[PDB]
């Protein structure tokens, strides 16, 4: 299911950002001259020649393809000459780490159990697709608008065959702080050990932004989970909350929550959410509604296309 499209058919506008791997563009589709122009972002792959990096975007484009759900991010093309480039739905916010980190201050409990539920609906998506992601991670997640929010980053994602239950992993580099214990130990991967790391998401996300286990380093981690310690309770979370977040890492992965009981209970709190979450000033905190957010859209539009004349 990949659109191979030609690479003359895209102007690239304005970089979004950039990492080792390779940067993200603000994007047009130009089909036909100048008649349609249409945005998008264009991922593009920094190591062309690299096997080991093809590979990755590569992977990373196949599991996007076969995605199609609102709380999951997809494929809408790939371009394959000199190098590797991936055409993706452009959104006007980034990612949600780095959202609430910026927008802490006008974030109420409401926007934070939505999100919950959002991520929840789309792992759920993903078990019954027989994906397992292997890197949930609030990082991992865009904003379309501030009230409807979609899971990417598909460069570590696995497709488990029918009732299999895990994926044993190659050894390289991984993220040991959202990681299930079972993964660090014995590189076993499965839905539960995305259920650990959604946890760890969701705790990102009641803290505004912190970083997990700030201070002790990542080969004393999974030592001091085999201790019993755990992530700390966020100021704003009432028990419920931290109760669910703490089931998610349980040492048993069968003990954990499933997706689907995620979705039920974090529901039932979105409907009387200042019950579940205690944040000061909770009922006046005003964030862009969708319209505002294609309003801010187009207002970034009209400024980009007059600097590229
Ligand atoms: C201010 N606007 C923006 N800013 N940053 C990003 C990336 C850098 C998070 C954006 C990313 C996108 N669109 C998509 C859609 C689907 N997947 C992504 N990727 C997934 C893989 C990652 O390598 C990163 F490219 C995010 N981006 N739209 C707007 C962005």
């Amino acid at each position: 299911l990949l659109r191979i499209l030609k690479e003359t058919e895209f102007k690239k506008i304005k970089v979004l950002g950039s990492g080792a791997f390779g940067t993200v563009y603000k994007g047009l589709w130009i089909p036909e001259g100048e008649k349609v122009k249409i945005p998008v972002a264009i991922k593009e792959l920094r190591e062309a020649t690299s096997p080991k990096a093809n590979k990755e975007i590569l992977d990373e484009a196949y599991v996007m393809a076969s995605v199609d759900n609102p709380h999951v991010c997809r494929l809408l093309g790939i371009c394959l000459t000199s190098t590797v480039q991936l055409i993706m739905q452009l959104m006007p916010f980034g990612c949600l780490l780095d959202y609430v980190r910026e927008h802490k201050d006008n974030i109420g409990s409401q926007y934070l159990l939505n999100w919950c539920v959002q991520i929840a609906k789309g792992m759920n998506y993903l078990e019954d697709r027989r994906l397992v992601h292997r890197d949930l991670a609030a990082r991992n997640v865009l904003v379309k608008t501030p009230q409807h929010v979609k899971i990417t980053d598909f460069g570590r994602a696995k497709l488990l065959g029918a009732e299999e239950k895990e994926y044993h992993a190659e050894g390289g580099k991984v993220p040991i702080k959202w990681m299930a214990l079972e993964s660090i130990l014995h590189r076993i991967y499965t839905h539960q050990s995305d259920v650990w790391s959604y946890g760890v998401t969701v705790w990102e996300l009641m803290t505004f932004g912190s970083k997990p286990y700030d201070g002790i380093p990542a080969s004393e981690i999974s030592s001091i989970l085999e201790k019993g310690e755990r992530l700390p309770q966020p100021p704003i979370c009432t028990i419920d909350v931290y109760m669910i977040m703490r089931k998610c890492w349980m040492i048993d992965a069968d003990s954990r929550p499933k997706f689907r009981e995620l979705i039920i209970e974090f529901s039932k709190m979105a409907r009387d959410p200042q019950r579940y979450l205690v944040i000061q000033g909770d009922e006046r905190m005003h964030l862009p509604s969708p319209t505002d957010s294609n309003f801010y859209r187009a207002l970034m539009d009209e400024e980009d296309m007059d600097d590229v004349v």
